[PDB]
C-alpha cells in the first residue's frame, strides 16, 4: 500500500534506489523514425525521442513525424499525448496533431524561457487581436480569453481548420511555476491545478487525448500523468490500496521513455496521490483546502 511504502522509503532514505530500479526496469523500444536524418530538426533534444510503436503520426502529407507519444492506459481507460515543447518549425505540426487527434485540452508545465534558454516556442497567441496562421498545416489559432492566477493561467483558444472552416474550442492550462527537474510547490498547488484540468471536461473520454507537454515532454509531463492515472484507477475501484504506483509508471514508460526525471519527482507523485486519495474517497472539503493553500489569487 502506497502510504506504508512511502513511509518506509522515506525512513530508509531510499528514493534514489527506488528510482534507479525504475530506470533499470523501464522499457526500451526502437525510435527509428525519430532518428531519420530528415527528422533531426523536428527533435528538441538528441536523447529524447518517441518510440515508433506509440508515436503520433501526422495525417498530412509527406512527412508524418512529430516528437509525440500516445500514452494509452488500458486499465484506467484514459489516454494522454505527451510531446516536447514545439520548436519554431513544428508549431504547425503541433496544432495539426491537436486537430487530428480531436484533443480538447493542452496542459503546459514549463515556461517558454527557463534558465536563460528557450525551451518552448511561443506556439499560441498572447493577444486576441494578433491571431496565428500556420500556413504549412492550414490552421488558424486565436486567443479568446484568459484567466490569470498566481501560479497558472487558463486560456480559451479557437482553432480553425482553414480547409473546412470548422472551429473548435481548445483549453490551455499553463502551470507557470514548476521548475525544470523540480517539483510543484506543494501537493495542494499541484492538485488544485490537476482538478482545474479535470473540471474543464478536457479529460472526458468523449474527447481525444489531452495533450501534455513540458520542454522534453517526459519529466514534468510524466509526473502530472502518473498522479492523474493513479487517482483515476483508485476512483474507478474506490480502493486506494489497489494502486501500485511503480507498476503504473512502468506501464506508462512502455509508451514514452524517461517519464519522471528525478527521484524527488517520484516522491512528489506519491505525495500527490496520497493527498488526492482523500478527495477520491469522499472528503470533498479537501478541494477547497487545496485552493486556499495554493494561494491562486
Ligand atoms: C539532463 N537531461 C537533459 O538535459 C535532456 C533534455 C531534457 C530537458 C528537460 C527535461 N525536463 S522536462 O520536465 O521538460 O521533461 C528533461 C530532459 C531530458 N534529457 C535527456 O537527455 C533525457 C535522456 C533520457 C531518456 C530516457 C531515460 C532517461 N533516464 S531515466 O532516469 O528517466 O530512465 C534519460
Ligand atoms: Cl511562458
Ligand atoms: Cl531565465
Ligand atoms: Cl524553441
Ligand atoms: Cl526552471
Ligand atoms: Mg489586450
Amino acid at each position: 500500500e502506497m502510504e506504508k511504502e512511502f513511509e518506509q522509503i522515506d525512513k530508509s532514505g531510499s528514493w534514489a534506489a527506488i528510482y534507479q530500479d525504475i530506470r533499470h526496469e523501464a522499457s526500451d523500444f526502437p525510435c527509428r523514425v525519430a532518428k531519420l536524418p530528415k527528422n533531426k530538426n523536428r527533435n528538441r533534444y538528441r536523447d529524447v525521442s518517441p518510440f515508433d510503436h506509440s508515436r503520433i503520426k501526422l495525417h498530412q502529407e509527406d512527412n508524418d513525424y512529430i516528437n509525440a507519444s500516445l500514452i494509452k492506459m488500458e486499465e484506467a481507460q484514459r489516454s494522454y499525448i505527451l510531446t516536447q515543447g514545439p520548436l519554431p518549425n513544428t508549431c504547425g505540426h503541433f496544432w495539426e496533431m491537436v486537430w487530428e487527434q480531436k484533443s480538447r485540452g493542452v496542459v503546459m508545465l514549463n515556461r517558454v524561457m527557463e534558465k536563460g534558454s528557450l525551451k518552448c516556442a511561443q506556439y499560441w497567441p498572447q493577444k486576441e487581436e494578433k491571431e496565428m496562421i500556420f500556413e504549412d498545416t492550414n490552421l488558424k489559432l486565436t486567443l479568446i480569453s484568459e484567466d490569470i492566477k498566481s501560479y497558472y493561467t487558463v486560456r480559451q483558444l479557437e482553432l480553425e481548420n482553414l480547409t473546412t472552416q470548422e472551429t473548435r474550442e481548445i483549453l490551455h492550462f499553463h502551470y507557470t511555476t514548476w521548475p525544470d527537474f523540480g517539483v510543484p510547490e506543494s501537493p495542494a498547488s499541484f492538485l488544485n491545478f490537476l482538478f482545474k484540468v479535470r473540471e474543464s471536461g478536457s479529460l472526458s473520454p468523449e474527447h481525444g487525448p489531452v495533450v501534455v507537454h513540458c520542454s522534453a515532454g517526459i519529466g514534468r509531463s510524466g509526473t502530472f500523468c502518473l498522479a492523474d492515472t493513479c487517482l483515476l484507477l483508485m476512483d474507478k475501484r474506490k480502493d486506494p490500496s489497489s494502486v501500485d504506483i511503480k507498476k503504473v509508471l512502468l506501464e506508462m514508460r512502455k509508451f514514452r521513455m524517461g517519464l519522471i526525471q528525478t527521484a524527488d519527482q517520484l516522491r512528489f507523485s506519491y505525495l500527490a496521490v496520497i493527498e488526492g486519495a482523500k478527495f477520491i474517497m469522499g472528503d470533498s472539503s479537501v478541494q477547497d483546502q487545496w485552493k486556499e493553500l495554493s494561494h491562486e489569487d
